[PDB]
């Protein structure tokens, strides 16, 4: 298991790989020719040289690093590469002897990946109580977080400040050291994230802690709160804590990420489906005086709540909770225009609305049930990976009286039977060899019982054999997931598309819902747009969902009943792509009203929120007109927390972003809260110095916050899209200004006066962030410039207001102050002049080949500039998907093109940074970065890889399902080189176009 967990192991393994594949190259045609070899006498030390220094620091490890912890494993693990280095000079001389001696032939190859792991295996063994002080360390801030309750008094924080003050300190810099030490960007970024939140979060639970002691001497009803806002934010930094364990003992490239990424959407159903549950009845109890208001779109986001469920859940379940939700939003709009005609009043039509609110039931029961047997896996598969390492615990030690530790192993062994009766009912195939091999283990755990009759040399013995058997237990259900998740879902939308599009040629070999829970995700997502728009647009906008949804079985059933290259079947799904590219610019404009909308108000209640918690004089109801203020707050938020997903939905951007906006999301989901328990106990004791400046942290952390939502959401979103957005928004505004003065409204018309004062500093807020991310004042300096003229025309606005709020009938003021919004109008159109582009028993690995095989269509189709390299990847990409399980004799073509593998990937490395410095933006530059980093970071592992390949072929005695794991790496992590070689040849244009 070659690993790649840090940059020093690279450092020396890359050179061990070019030094081996100096000499397995050679055993090739001692096996295939027998020819005379070639006197590789002097590798042979040379190589020993690579690795006798790494044998006597492994041995100085051991005569230096006294805790027995390091003594257990590694002291065993250089045996093996002393074995090799008993070996190899021998295999040195019996070749000095013989050049044809079958018995060095299989001799000196035997050392040959004794080495590569060997070599690879002292290496992460160096880098296991390198990072085990950190855990500690992590352990230490979390010591620190049970002691984030201990503080009882104002003494004991400034002491809990000077503990955490060395720790902090202590902390972040070995954080910076392994972030040196890594090599995945993208995991690099999981974990700079994680800290730069737990430092942040530290002084705001220091602010917590001292509003605590404050009201500890009086508020003690808001110590219950305050704790609430310490316990949470405490939880919150110790859930990174707990985070970035996994993210340290990250060993190799991430499986667990998605199985455990997509769990979010199951706790965001279950506490939202209650919410909308009698919001939806009683506004469908009674239906025809039901226009719609809210219990509609409640209506809709339970269809798609579920949807996403179905999203998770999977075989035959994700049919049955897709067809009853259509089933019941049928039904629904059955009653929807039951409305339309109206007759139907509350007891007229019940026996339908009761078969609607037991049809709603069939699909909340299906959703939370197997929810349960969604989440079983996910408590499964981090319990069988502790048990699997375990193995070297009781290996290690003969012991003869382990009887207490018997049962440990044993009825654990039968927990992952448990496991595994957890893991038998999703399919039959292969469930049923690893479901009788499940029991294949514990006649080896029934070995342990003779040999606990007090036998040592034995026990050395089926340890090699518990050595294959134990990882192959683990590596069956490592396959028990690519059967448990369907194929998941791009955050992309775009990617989205081409998940859609690779699904209609052959649907049903693929991993599940490639296309079709994509189809389910990229029209759920219209339905969550459609509702909030409006009634004579919503069923439009349905229609448009709706003419396209009836084409899920409609696609579901050409592979299922013949095959779709009939043409009634080709044209079905030709007719298809027709109407579903009508989706995501109509999409787009969905999106694109709603956050010029949702985003107005960015501040503006939470300054209510501020003038109500400003000044009460504790009169009665003025804390309910806060509470309505504090509804408000939500309610703002509330649309806020979902839009920004919906933002995200259709971004059309990095992942880095919209994976960072999401961040973004639950920091404001959860602040919410902290806002109002802050905003709250403000209220409890008004004009308090040390309550106004603690809220002076939360409510302006949460403006920061919803600053960093804002300045990222409009980045999430495209210029085009939000400008003729707030054009749009400014001029009904105006019309609605105008029409407040067609009647006597001073007072709505003044404060839509501020709602353009309010939307104009944002106008000036985003010509501020196109000049820091434009690289060069091309036409920047004017971006500045006619927000310079914003910053001039917006006082003229509320002078002119107040000036006009002496009379709705004042003589000329409305004359003045209709071009005093078409002062803003002119200077808004200047902001458009601003944007505008005019001045082989594998084949997964073939999955991977096929997947650039197909991206080779695409930006043109005249010439080419870096996909020659992208394509002759593929073509070998597509020769060793063949090789890796192809023939026993070809070998050498394994590593030779894995030296290309290694090349053609870095070259467009040396592609990517030129581009990077040609380019007149920063952002992507910075987008273009965190792509490219990966390119070398996997280039080299290819070569290392293929070398354990080599002496996986042609070895006829390896327990053949380590080369299948030698070849399940050549699976994922080709895999994981083929999609990540895409991203950059989608920025080899999408950056390239910004000049």
């Amino acid at each position: 298991m070659p690993v790649f967990h840090t940059r020093t192991i690279e450092s020396i393994l890359e050179p061990v790989a070019q030094q081996i594949s100096h000499l397995v190259i050679m055993h090739e045609e001692g096996e295939v020719d027998g020819k005379a070899i070639p006197d590789l006498t002097a590798p042979v030390a040379a190589v020993q040289a690579a690795v006798s220094n790494l044998v006597r620091v492994g041995k100085e490890t051991v005569q230096t690093t006294e805790d027995q912890i390091l003594k257990r494993d590694m002291p065993p693990a250089f045996i093996k590469v002393e074995n090799a280095c008993t070996k190899l000079v021998q295999a040195a001389q019996m070749l000095q002897s013989d050049p044809y001696s079958v018995p060095a032939r299989d001799y000196l190859i035997d050392g040959s990946r004794g080495i590569l792991s060997g070599t690879s295996d002292l290496l992460l063994t160096f880098d296991e109580a390198e990072v085990r002080k950190i855990i500690r360390v992590c352990k230490g801030i979390l010591e620190y977080l049970t002691v984030a309750e201990v503080v009882e008094t104002m003494e004991d924080l400034v002491t809990y400040t000077k503990n955490l003050g060395p720790g902090m300190t202590k902390m972040a810099k070995m954080i910076d050291e392994r972030q040196q030490e890594l090599t995945h960007q993208e995991h690099r970024v999981m974990l700079v994230n994680s800290m730069n939140t737990v430092k942040e979060l530290l002084p705001v639970l220091i602010s917590a802690m001292k509003i605590f002691v404050t009201t500890k001497n009086s508020k003690n009803q808001g110590i219950e709160e305050a704790l609430k806002n310490r316990n949470f934010t405490v939880e919150k930094m110790s859930a990174e804590i707990n985070e970035i364990i996994r993210v340290l003992q990250l060993t190799s490239w991430d499986e667990d990420a998605w199985a455990s990424k997509d769990t979010e959407a199951m706790k965001r159903a279950l506490a939202s489906i209650d919410s909308k549950l009698n919001q939806a009845k009683g506004w469908l109890r009674d239906p025809s005086a039901s226009p719609g208001d809210a219990g509609e779109q409640a209506i809709r986001q339970i269809l798609d709540e579920a949807g996403k469920v179905g999203e998770l859940c999977a075989g035959k379940e994700r049919r049955e909770i897709l067809g009853t939700c259509k089933m019941l939003g049928q039904m629904t709009d059955q009653v929807a225009d039951l409305r339309a005609r109206g007759q139907g009043s509350s007891p007229v039509a019940m026996q339908k609305a009761q078969q609607v609110s037991q049809g709603l039931d069939v699909l909340t029961a299906k959703v939370e049930n197997a929810a349960r047997k969604l989440e079983a896996m996910t408590n499964s598969k981090q319990s069988i990976a502790k048990k699997i390492d375990a193995a070297q615990n009781w290996l290690a030690d003969p012991n003869g009286g382990p009887e207490g530790e018997e049962q440990i192993r044993g009825a654990l062994a039968e927990a992952r039977k448990i496991a595994e009766l957890c893991d038998d009912p999703k399919e039959r195939d292969d469930i049923l060899r690893s479901l009788g091999e499940i029991s294949a283990l514990t006649s080896k755990l029934a070995d342990l019982r003779r040999q606990g009759k007090g036998d040592s040399p034995e026990a050395r013995a089926l340890a090699k054999q518990v050595a294959t058997a134990l990882q192959n237990l683990q590596t069956k259900t490592n396959r028990a997931v690519a059967n448990s998740r369907p194929a998941k879902a791009a955050v992309h939308l775009e990617g989205k598309i081409e998940q859609a599009q690779r699904w209609i040629d052959n649907p049903t070999v693929d991993d599940r819902g490639v296309g079709q829970a994509a189809i389910r995700g990229l029209v759920a997502e219209g339905h969550r747009l459609a509702n909030v728009m409006m009634g004579p647009y919503r069923q439009d906008l349905l229609a448009k969902c709706d003419r396209v949804d009836q084409l899920t079985a409609q696609l579901a059933d050409l592979a299922a009943r013949g095959e779709g290259e009939s043409p009634q079947a080709r044209a079905l799904a030709s007719q298809l792509q027709d109407s579903l590219k009508d989706l995501k610019a109509r999409m787009q404009e969905a999106m694109t009203q709603e956050v010029s909308d949702v985003f107005s108000d960015t501040t503006t209640p939470i300054k209510l929120l501020a003038v109500a918690a400003t000044a009460p004089p504790d009169a009665p109801n003025r804390e309910e007109v806060f509470d309505e203020r504090a509804a408000n707050f939500e309610n703002h938020s509330g649309k806020l927390g979902a839009t920004a997903e919906k933002a995200a939905a259709v971004g059309t951007a990095n992942k880095s972003t919209v994976e960072g906006i999401q961040a973004s999301v639950k920091t404001a989901r959860e602040l919410t809260p902290q806002v109002v328990s802050a905003a709250r106990i403000l209220l409890r004791n008004p004009g308090n110095q040390a309550a106004y400046e603690h809220f002076e942290t939360m409510k302006n952390q949460w403006i920061d916050n919803v600053e960093k939502m804002t300045g990222l959401v409009d980045e999430a979103i495209d210029t085009k899209s939000l400008l003729d957005a707030s054009e749009e928004a400014i001029k009904k505004d105006l019309d609605k200004c105008k029409v407040a003065m067609a009647n006597i409204q001073p007072q709505m018309l003044v404060a839509g006066a501020t709602s353009i004062a309010r939307r104009a500093n944002r106008i000036l807020l985003v010509a501020k962030r196109e000049v820091e991310n434009s690289e060069d004042p091309k036409f920047r300096e004017a971006v500045k410039a006619a927000s310079d003229e914003l910053s001039k025309t917006i006082s003229p606005m509320v002078m002119d207001a107040k000036a006009v709020a002496g009379n709705i009938s004042d003589p000329g003021l409305q004359k003045s102050f209709l071009d005093s919004g078409y002062r803003i109008l002119g200077a808004v159109a200047k902001v458009r002049e601003a944007f505008q582009p005019q001045e082989p028993v594998n084949q997964p690995i073939l999955a991977a080949a096929q997947s650039l095989h197909r991206e080779a269509t695409k930006w043109s189709s005249k010439g080419n500039d870096i996909i020659a390299a992208a394509k002759r990847m593929a073509l070998l990409m597509a020769e060793m998907s063949r090789l890796v399980r192809g023939g026993s004799g070809t070998k050498r073509a394994l590593i030779q093109c894995a030296k290309d593998i290694a090349k053609a990937s870095d070259e467009v490395t040396r592609l990517a940074k030129e581009v990077a410095k040609q380019c007149t933006d920063k952002r992507i530059r910075t987008n273009l970065l965190q792509v490219c980093e990966r390119i070398p970071t996997i280039s080299t592992q290819l070569k290392i890889l293929s070398t354990v390949k080599a002496t996986m072929l042609g070895r006829t005695n390896i327990s053949d399902e380590e080369s299948e794991q030698a070849t399940e790496m050549l699976v994922h992590n080709a895999q994981n080189l083929m999609q990540s070689v895409k991203e950059t040849v989608r920025e080899a244009e999408a950056a390239s176009i910004k000049i």
